[PDB]
């Protein structure tokens, strides 16, 4: 749509394409007023993309009018305007995403110490979105949506509030990227902020092993891969779940098992203990003898992840309590 050297509103000089999406495109631009580079998210001129981006602008503006040390893990929206019938969101410039970070390790993962630093910023971000007056569900947490502030540094910010909604402003049943999709969403149940904590648990394991924890090819495969690690979801959850029978079957004695198709490891036998290599020098034993990667370090990480991957969104660890976990104690 947009040429390099193009000048908008005697303010912005467009340089280059940063990214393309369902929603439109993101470009690098020079702001002559502030005298800084910015990222401009240009929404497509179609009602559907416009209406959803208006919700994104509303939630970012809501976050901005809250001044607390907790808010500075979210990309800053500087302002927005309409141009040639496109909603345009101006953000601060950030660096490359955590998926690019994994790609750069040849998908062998970053250290437990860098994983910790990412976890602690992300838990702080989730604590900020849980502030009662905000109550924002991100709904699309994944490595691609977490950007470094600076290519030299390990500071991060969350981007893409394109799917985000406040608690009790739910639009879509089908949300989150499949690998990072919570059991409650797979099961068609009303969702709350706990779905972001599920995504986070998936993301932290992937950041350390280099590979997605649950890489389903579709929803049925997704649930099967979760069940391989965590077992059959509790009956009290399956009993209240509209889509339980997409994946499971109830029995005379009030018990649930998998529906099987044509030929997974038996439920709960692919142990997070072995995926992390807690007692076998980390993922593929590639951390054998490295400092900050002792069995004790690994066990604390395992405990925190299993609390983030509670099937029950009610008892799943919440951001404040995740920040108090031993994994973050020096
Ligand atoms: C909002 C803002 C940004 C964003 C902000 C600042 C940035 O500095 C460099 C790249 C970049 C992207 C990216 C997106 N994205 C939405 C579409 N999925 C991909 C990410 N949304
Ligand atoms: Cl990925
Ligand atoms: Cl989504």
């Amino acid at each position: 749509i947009v040429k390099n050297g193009e000048k908008w509103m005697d303010r912005y000089e467009i340089d280059s394409l940063i990214g393309k999406g369902s929603f439109g495109q993101v470009v690098k631009a020079y702001d002559r007023v502030e005298q800084e580079w910015v990222a401009i998210k240009i929404i497509k001129n179609k009602k559907a993309f416009l209406n959803q981006a208006q919700i994104e602008v509303r939630l970012l503006e809501l976050m901005n009018k809250h001044d607390t040390e907790m808010k500075y893990y979210i990309v800053h929206l500087k302002r927005h305007f309409m141009f040639r019938n496109h909603l345009c969101l101006v953000f601060e410039m950030l660096s490359y995403n955590l998926y690019d970070l994994l790609r750069n390790t040849n998908f062998r993962g970053v250290s437990l110490n860098l994983t910790r630093k990412f976890a602690q910023q992300m838990c702080t971000a989730l604590l900020f979105l849980a502030t009662p007056e905000l109550s924002i569900i991100h709904c699309d947490l994944k490595p691609e949506n977490i950007l470094l502030c600076n290519p030299k540094r390990s500071a991060i910010k969350i981007v893409d509030f394109g799917s985000s909604c406040q608690l009790g402003q739910r639009i879509y049943q089908y949300i989150q990227s499949r690998f990072y999709r919570s059991p409650e969403v797979l099961l068609g149940m009303p969702y709350d902020l706990a779905i972001d904590m599920w995504s986070l648990g998936c993301i932290l394991v992937e950041m350390h092993t280099g590979e997605p924890l649950f890489s389903g090819a579709n929803e049925v495969d997704q649930m099967n891969k979760i069940v391989e690690v965590l077992g059959i979801p509790p009956a009290h959850i399956l009993d209240q779940a509209p889509k339980a029978r997409k994946f499971f079957e109830k029995l005379p004695d009030g018990t649930w098992n998998l529906k099987k198709t044509k030929d997974y490891k038996p439920p709960g036998t692919r142990k997070l203990h072995n995926i992390l290599g807690v007692e076998t020098g980390g993922p593929g034993g590639r951390r054998a003898g490295e400092s900050g990667h002792t069995v004790a370090d690994y066990l604390k990480f395992k405990d925190l992840i299993l609390r983030m991957l509670d099937y029950d969104p009610k008892t799943r660890i919440q951001p404040y309590y995740a920040l108090q976990h031993s994994f973050f104690k020096k």
